[PDB]
């Protein structure tokens, strides 16, 4: 059962997100730009994974939707302040179309980083692909917060994590501080 009630002022969900934007701020001029986080995810990202044009495309587009949910625009450099406020717009929208039984933008954003990873048509991302993910993306590149990640999380009997699983931890761990999701990712983010 998913925590679906907002803490949108515990000091712990602002400090993730606050850990989050410091990430994001490259030279830590205190903003950000969605050119930046959307270079991240296509040049970057995708490139080191070995995606295909479309695979990158569709992978692009779930970033774009993601972070313009928050008030983010190519061209417009974002404080924090105004980022986090966005954030709130972002898991407000989210919980509603949950509330629906809509797909999420991050359910959306998982099925695209998900078949990149989709080989031998496993449907599921195992340990190794994850611990590729952590490092290349940067958010967790210690194996040992991504080993934490996988130890969290309910895995099928092969080991291996399927999308439902980390969407229905990410929602608790961006949008509501689920007391189940905390330690996602290990000492990754906080
Ligand atoms: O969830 C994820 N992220 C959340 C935030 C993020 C950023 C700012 C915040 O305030 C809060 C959260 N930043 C990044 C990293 C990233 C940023 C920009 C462009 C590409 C990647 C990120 N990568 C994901 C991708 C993902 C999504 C669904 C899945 O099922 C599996 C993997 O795995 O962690």
């Amino acid at each position: 059962a998913v925590k679906l009630k907002t803490d949108f002022d515990n000091p712990r969900w602002i400090k993730r997100h606050k850990h989050m934007f410091d990430f994001l701020d490259i030279n830590g001029n205190g903003k950000i730009t969605l050119d930046e986080i959307v270079s991240k995810a296509s040049d970057d990202i995708c490139a080191k994974l070995e995606a295909t044009p479309e695979q990158t495309k569709r992978h692009q587009v779930c970033v774009e939707a993601f972070f313009r949910g928050c008030g983010m625009e190519y061209g417009k450099e974002i404080a924090f302040p105004q980022f986090l406020d966005g954030f709130k717009q972002l898991a407000t929208s989210e919980l509603k179309k949950w509330a629906r039984n809509e797909p999420t933008l991050i359910r959306e954003w998982g099925d695209a980083v998900f078949d990149i990873f989709d080989k031998d048509g496993s449907g599921t991302i195992t340990l190794d692909e994850w611990k590729a993910y952590g490092k290349i993306s940067g958010i967790s590149p210690s194996q040992e917060d991504c080993e934490a990640t996988f130890r969290h999380c309910d895995l099928d009997n092969s080991g291996d994590l399927d999308v439902d699983e980390m969407t229905r931890q990410h929602l608790g761990f961006w949008y509501t501080l689920d007391p189940e999701a905390d330690g996602l990712y290990g000492n990754g983010v906080p």
